[PDB]
């Protein structure tokens, strides 16, 4: 038996695992579901990116109440590095208020100058070339980016050249250049920091950078191709799991930890081993047989993702070439696969499909003659509304605290609501960072090979609706702009410039909006228990010594950015809380 098992070997596990086996007298294992990737092109090249080797399989919504009763695939990663090994590789830090906001409904020590530390320690940024940061407007604030942590984040060293006239247009429709937006705020444009490693112009995923790295360690003990389906308990400790072959063989085991259990198997795996191991809301256990260790009504509640819609477009005048050249064109695909495999240069240093630049936008840049109606709506409107009749009141003070800190962001001119991007090709992209929607994830049955229900419920809080056409207006302005009218954009079916009015348009999104850019959250969230929380601010689940939830499940609320950077600097966090307690080197 180890010191600690941890369940999961994605961004939040790996990072732990790394950082606890620094004590030769630790003993870790990580039990995984996925696999370890085979080293393919598809992983570590960016232009070859194929994130759907190593999907969950079998996993689908329910039908979406928010969205034209659409039932979606639900996208998540069964592998080692979890989403880090499968994701865009955006690297972003939330905003400020992100992390105060955590501290303040009710989370002591939680902040921006709390996780400062942590997001440096995690990384090491490798700056771009000077020609490249002098033509690409590529900016940043040494003094705030780490340069000595094992996660490798740098840029591509090339551009399409059609990314100048987005920088340039959304300049001229009040987006401005942004210095750092690792600086806790991002009002406007900046060079995406991607997490590729410059010395091979290859993907930094938790797999190289926090097992790989360190694998020589005899106390890192890693199982692949396994699922933890169960916490084993004496009295109210956790000491152990069971585990199972993910492939679905009739073969459970039991392993047993000398100090703590962590879960670490994201925002859709983490519930679930709660609620098969008594820990989660009373009615659902009883419903199922299950008997309660510790009745948690917020276990698999409050699920947010953040959501995207692709815009198509036709030009009359785009510039070659661009990102749609590498799909269409043979010759100049073939050419910059060359040049990558000789030089490391070119396009396929860029994850495949993406541009260079991005712009986020707080509520009052997206609408500054409306966002004070969207506002009002918003605070008129009972939190309750949000939610199913029949939720648990614990479960509704929580969303109504959470609520009330989103709405006072909606006011912030320095925290982001939306993402708008530009791959340089045939769709644009606008993410809706911050809903006020919640969601559900909840075992249908004590079988841990079956998949939970997934109910997004995208799109069900009315308000949602008004910051995301607010957003979609915003792009068209991008789009509409004089350094992009020389490209001759237009508008593809089903939207159009025909579509004026917020229900046109809408109309058109409800239909197309995807739920989810495998970003799901805070479904085990770090609350009091009176607001509807399933852990402490140290992590620790209630009610059960022990067993703390490290993984992005422990999230409140979505952040002014995606999750990945925050997954890994929180893991940093968590470690140094564990050593603390139990006195490691
Ligand atoms: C395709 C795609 C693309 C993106 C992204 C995700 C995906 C799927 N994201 C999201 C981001 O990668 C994600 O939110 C983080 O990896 C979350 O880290 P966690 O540690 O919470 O989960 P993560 O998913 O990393 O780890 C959970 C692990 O647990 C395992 N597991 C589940 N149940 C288990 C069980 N019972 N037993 C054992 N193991 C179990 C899974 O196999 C998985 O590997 C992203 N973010 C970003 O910042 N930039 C981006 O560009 C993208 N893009
Ligand atoms: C990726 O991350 C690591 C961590 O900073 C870098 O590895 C260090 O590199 C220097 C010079 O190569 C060595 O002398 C150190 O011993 C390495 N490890 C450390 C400081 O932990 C690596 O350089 C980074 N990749 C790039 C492109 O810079
Ligand atoms: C979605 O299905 C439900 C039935 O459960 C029904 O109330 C509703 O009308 C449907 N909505 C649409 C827009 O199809
Ligand atoms: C860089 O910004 C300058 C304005 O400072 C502008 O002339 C140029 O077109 C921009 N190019 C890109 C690639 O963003
Ligand atoms: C697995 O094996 C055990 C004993 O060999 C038995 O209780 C059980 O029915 C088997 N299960 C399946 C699904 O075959
Ligand atoms: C295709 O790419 C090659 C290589 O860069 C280029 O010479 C050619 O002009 C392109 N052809 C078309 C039709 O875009
Ligand atoms: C800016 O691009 C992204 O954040 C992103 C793009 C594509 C995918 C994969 N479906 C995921 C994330
Ligand atoms: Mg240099
Ligand atoms: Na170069």
């Amino acid at each position: 038996n180890y010191t600690f098992i941890i369940a999961g070997g994605g961004i939040s596990g790996l990072t732990l695992a790394d950082r606890l086996t620094e004590d030769p007298r630790v003993t870790v294992l990580v039990i995984e579901a996925g696999p370890l990737d085979r080293g393919e092109d598809g992983i570590l090249v960016p232009g070859a990116f194929s994130p759907w080797l190593y999907f969950w399989p079998g996993l689908v919504s329910t039908p979406q109440a928010g969205l034209n009763n659409r039932t979606v695939d639900v996208i998540t990663a069964q592998v080692v590095g979890g989403g880090s090994t499968i994701n865009a590789m955006v690297y972003l830090r939330g905003d400020k208020d992100d992390y105060d906001s955590w501290g303040a409904l009710g989370n002591p020590g939680w902040s921006w100058n709390s996780m400062l530390p942590y997001f440096i320690k995690s990384e090491t940024f490798t700056p771009p070339s000077p020609e490249l940061a002098a033509a690409g407007n590529i900016t940043w604030d040494g003094s705030i980016r780490g340069r000595s942590g094992p996660v490798n984040y740098s840029y591509p060293n090339y551009f399409f050249p059609g990314s100048e006239n987005w920088w340039n247009a959304a300049n001229e429709v009040g987006l401005p250049p942004v210095k750092d937006p690792m600086a806790g705020s991002k009002q406007g444009v900046f060079w995406i920091p991607s997490a590729i490693d410059a010395r091979t112009m290859t993907r930094s995923h938790a797999r190289r950078n926090h097992y790989d790295r360190v694998s020589s360690r005899p106390n890192y003990h890693i199982l692949p191709s396994h699922l933890v389906s169960k916490i084993l308990f004496r009295g109210k400790q956790a000491i152990g799991v069971s585990y199972i072959p993910t492939s679905g063989g009739n073969t459970t085991t039991n392993v047993y930890a000398s100090k703590e259990i962590t879960l670490a198997a994201g925002g859709l795996g983490t519930p679930k081993i709660l609620q098969l191991s008594g820990i989660g809301p009373r009615k659902l256990l009883n419903e199922l047989g299950i008997p309660v260790i510790s009745d948690l009504p917020g276990v698999g509640q409050n699920l947010q993702d953040q959501p995207t819609l692709t815009i198509p477009y036709t030009f009359t005048n785009n510039v070659f070439p661009n990102t749609d050249s590498l799909t269409t064109n043979a010759t100049y695909n073939a050419e910059q696969r060359a040049l990558y495999d000789s030089s490391k240069q070119g396009a396929y240093t860029i994850v495949n499909s993406l541009s260079t630049n991005i712009g986020v936008m707080s509520l009052q840049r997206a609408a500054p003659k409306s966002y004070r109606q969207i506002i009002a709506a918003a605070r008129a409107r009972s939190a309750s509304l949000s939610l199913p009749p029949g939720t648990d009141p614990a479960v509704i003070r929580g969303y109504q605290a959470q609520r009330n800190a989103i709405l006072k962001q909606f006011e912030n001119p320095n925290v982001g609501v939306g993402t708008v991007h530009w791959g340089t090709g045939s769709s644009a992209l606008v993410y809706h960072l911050k809903p006020l929607s919640r969601g559900t994830v909840n075992i249908r049955s004590t079988n841990p090979l079956d998949a939970p229900e997934i109910d997004y419920r995208t799109g069900t809080d009315p308000i949602d609706a008004q910051v995301y056409t607010s957003l979609f207006r915003k792009n068209r302005e991008i789009f509409n702009a004089p350094s992009m009218r020389v490209l001759g954009p237009s508008e593809a079916a089903p939207f159009g410039a025909n579509l004026t009015t917020d229900e046109e348009i809408y109309a058109v999104m409800r239909e197309l909006i995807n739920p989810s850019n495998a970003h799901q959250c805070c479904t085990a969230a770090m609350m009091p228990k009176d607001m509807g929380g399933v852990v402490s601010s140290e992590q620790k689940v209630y009610g059960v010594q022990g067993l703390r939830v490290a993984d992005i499940s422990f999230w409140p609320f979505q952040l002014s950015g995606s999750p990945m950077a925050t997954a890994y600097a929180g893991a940093e966090r968590l470690a140094d809380v564990i050593k603390k307690e139990h006195r490691l080197a």
